[PDB]
């Protein structure tokens, strides 16, 4: 309960202010808790959001379960209001690069997600579904820059306009 | 020419520090320029970002030229380094997006490079060379996605294996069949 509290109060405050401006003070005020309560729960600010980063992988993984990355996709154009928290996952980008320990706390906050889309996409070969003139490692590399691109766009404020024609033509393109 | 210096130090230093890190200290360590010269110039960094932009809209718009989006891609990963700085959209994209002046400002400066997109393209249309089951605009919003994939991948380190496979299947598919 106080972790769930702090974690649906934490995504607004962070997707509000950014990460910087997410203050500890902020995120008392986005939540009810205090410091030494969210603290408590997870250590640090950064902890708290690759707790945040680790929910949306596993709703993600879900979506892939069901229907692919393309899924995932298509759910991003439903939500808009989702755009400043995507905004707040992007801040983070050199930080992931630079520093290992981030980085390497960042990709295993993601492993849920990373093996549901190997799931998906082995499940789709084992029944015959995607294309085998191109090695399914390419296209599971395709559909991951896809991916980056299409939250880039977004949370930079690119329109709608022909992205859902956009994922027909990527989901085609990797099938027979 | 000193401009041009400007720009330089200003492309490594955003690089470096991203856009919040670019101070001026810093902008004066990578162009070794007084804040004066800097700025009378560009006004704010705002504007320095923006002139960079355009910069590197013109040189892409020319790649584009001969060889299209995709080849602007293989050139990335042939230097990872040369747009390295376009990494800073990832940390501004809530300013670029909700800010509507200064999202004007950032379209207008990479005019130059969706102009050559749409000519490179219509030249393409024109020899019969894409596909035309799909629209020509769907097309270009595709190549665009996966240029944001790649400055988002570069940025974060991710490993360029696989990718120069990657723009092969990009390629095939704008492609006839
Ligand atoms: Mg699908
Ligand atoms: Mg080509
Ligand atoms: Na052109």
């Amino acid at each position: 309960n106080s972790r769930q509290e702090i974690l649906e109060g934490a995504r607004r405050c962070f997707a509000e202010h950014g990460y910087e401006g997410a203050t500890v003070r902020r995120l008392e005020e986005a939540t009810g808790k205090s410091r030494g309560a969210i603290f408590h729960h997870f250590g640090d600010k950064e902890n708290l959001f690759l707790a945040l980063a680790r929910e949306d992988a596993a709703r993600m993984a879900e979506v892939v379960s069901e229907n692919g990355l393309v899924e995932v996709m298509r759910g991003m154009l439903e939500d808009p209001e989702r755009y400043d928290w995507m905004s707040v996952r992007l801040e983070i980008s050199k930080q992931l690069r630079t520093d290992p320990v981030f980085r390497a706390k960042w990709i295993d906050h993601q492993s849920v997600l990373d093996e549901a889309v190997r799931v998906r996409l082995s499940r789709n070969v084992d029944k015959g579904q995607m294309r085998t003139d191109v090695p399914i490692e390419v296209l599971h590399t395709f559909l991951e820059t896809v991916l980056d691109g299409f939250i880039s766009r977004l949370a930079t404020g690119a329109s709608t306009e022909g992205l859902s024609e956009v994922l027909d033509l990527v989901e085609g393109t990797v099938r027979k």
